[PDB]
DNA sequence: CAACTGATACCGAGAAACC
DNA sequence: GGTTTCTCGGTATCAGTTG
């Protein structure tokens, strides 16, 4: 149970993906980049890294079993962090496109 | 645990289409298992469930506001649970127009 | 129907709530 | 002690939009 919030945290923590920040000193609101899969500014690697992450970290996908499906990723990140009560995007404050997001208590 | 006869007895009735017997046993059956849209059929379908909770009196017609997403999720989350029946994954077929899920009777 | 979306239907694991 | 429902935290499909 609760998986997700404490994952994204550590994962914002972690440094590993350029553009996943803090915003504030009490790290409660973060900037994640949301750059789209058919624009040329699209780097693979680093812009599915964050999803590839999530869909390995539940087990739904697995290297060298199942096909790669950045877009599906990208939705089911989407989906729960819109499910999420620990998660709400600031939408007033949403070519290096992102969305914020605060962290509630 | 009323759900066990419950089912054969709704299968044997034949009151619903698409839920029928595999063999002539009366062990292996087919239960219909659609995704609903935003509604085709969303009574036809949503009759097994309706059954379910007006038979266990979880819905008295003039007394709850009807809810097929709940009436299914119950009784699919009994049928997973139950011990009476064990489904036969590789026989289920949720990969084609009218799916299914097939189940198998366990004697006791 | 490529990628993407919100809204909604759906699911499984415990945790109750019944029986 | 034995079945069925309830909770919760996500995941999946629908009916479009290009977010």
């Amino acid at each position: 149970n609760g998986k997700l919030r404490q994952w994204l945290i550590d994962q914002i923590d972690s440094g590993k993906y350029p553009g996943l920040v803090w915003e504030n000193e009490e790290k409660s609101i973060f900037r994640i980049p949301w750059k789209h899969a058919g624009k040329q500014d699209y780097n693979r690697e680093e812009d599915a890294a964050l999803f590839k992450a999530w869909a390995l970290f539940k087990g739904k996908f697995r290297e060298g079993i199942d096909k790669p499906d950045p877009p599906t990723w990208k939705r089911r990140l989407r989906c729960a962090l819109n499910k999420s009560n620990d998660f709400e995007e600031l939408v007033e404050r949403s070519s290096d496109p992102y969305k914020v997001y605060r962290i509630v208590p």
